[PDB]
């Protein structure tokens, strides 16, 4: 049985010619709306938030670990690192590296929190010691973009992500200067005018993170703040059947101005 929400989210997806997974989560009471919640997608830079998150996490105990600096060495660049490149043969701290993995997307940055954590593995046991029974890491940039179609590497759901960032933002599955820290991150993201942002009212604050890879796959998380109201989580994520396929961001903003309808 479907909603008209959810009939509207289906028309999307048929116009756009992909797939796309939508999950909602009002926290004025608990209520989830979604839209192949259950279905993996390839989660791209999305991931990018369990990285920080887990960093973060470490440093509840080891208070000064975000000041602690890290080298840049020149063979430590990929193929998209707008802040990294300015600190070759220099350092960043986790501070800063998370800052640009999540508010520019740079993607030496996410490889040195993953280093950070030990590898992709490490990250992915961090989401299971916060209830996160559905994410996985398995690879490093830029290679955990390759978006195939019935590849579980690299994926999550919906429903698991929604969950995952709710508790991560708004709930407590970091100590309470964590939480604000990764909040404040999200909040100053530079990536995400065109995705979710641009289907939501102005008025309406939003930390989002934003994703893309192969397979035209496009994706977007958010924690909204709506006027006079508690707030929601909302996981865009979209991909298409064809390899060399375009990105789509409007079909991302799409499906947030059809969820934001009555909130
Ligand atoms: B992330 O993992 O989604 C990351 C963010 C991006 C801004 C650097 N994405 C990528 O590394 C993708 C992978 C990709 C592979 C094949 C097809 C499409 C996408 N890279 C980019 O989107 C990209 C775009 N312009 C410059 C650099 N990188
Ligand atoms: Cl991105």
């Amino acid at each position: 049985e479907t909603s008209a929400v959810q009939q509207k989210l289906a028309a999307l997806e048929k116009s756009s010619g992909g797939r796309l997974g939508v999950a909602l989560i009002d926290t004025a009471d608990n209520t989830q709306v979604l839209y192949r919640g259950d279905e993996r997608f390839p989660m791209c830079s999305t991931s990018k938030v369990m990285a920080a998150a887990a960093v973060l996490k470490q440093s509840e105990t080891q208070k000064q670990l975000l000041n602690q600096p890290v080298e840049i060495k020149p063979a430590d660049l990929v193929n998209y690192n707008p802040i990294a490149e300015k600190h070759v043969n220099g350092t960043m701290t986790l501070a800063e590296l998370s800052a640009a993995a999540l508010q520019y997307s740079d993607n030496t940055a996410m490889n040195k929190l993953i280093a950070q954590l030990g590898g992709p593995g490490g990250v992915t046991a961090f989401a299971r010691a916060i209830g996160d029974e559905t994410f996985r890491l398995d690879r490093t940039e830029p290679t955990l973009n390759t978006a195939i179609p019935g590849d579980p590497r690299d994926t999550t759901t919906p429903r698991a992500m929604a969950q995952t960032l709710r508790q991560l933002t708004l709930g407590h599955a970091l100590g309470e200067t964590q939480r604000a820290q990764l909040v404040t991150w999200l909040k100053g993201n530079t990536t995400g005018a065109a995705s979710i942002r641009a289907g939501l009212p102005t008025s309406w604050t939003v930390g989002d993170k934003t994703g893309s890879g192969d397979y035209g796959t496009t994706n977007d998380i958010a924690v909204i703040w709506p006027q006079g109201r508690a707030p929601l989580v909302l996981v865009t994520y979209f991909t298409q059947p064809q390899q060399n396929a375009e990105s789509r961001r409007d079909v991302l903003a799409s499906a947030a101005r059809i969820i934001a309808e009555g909130l």
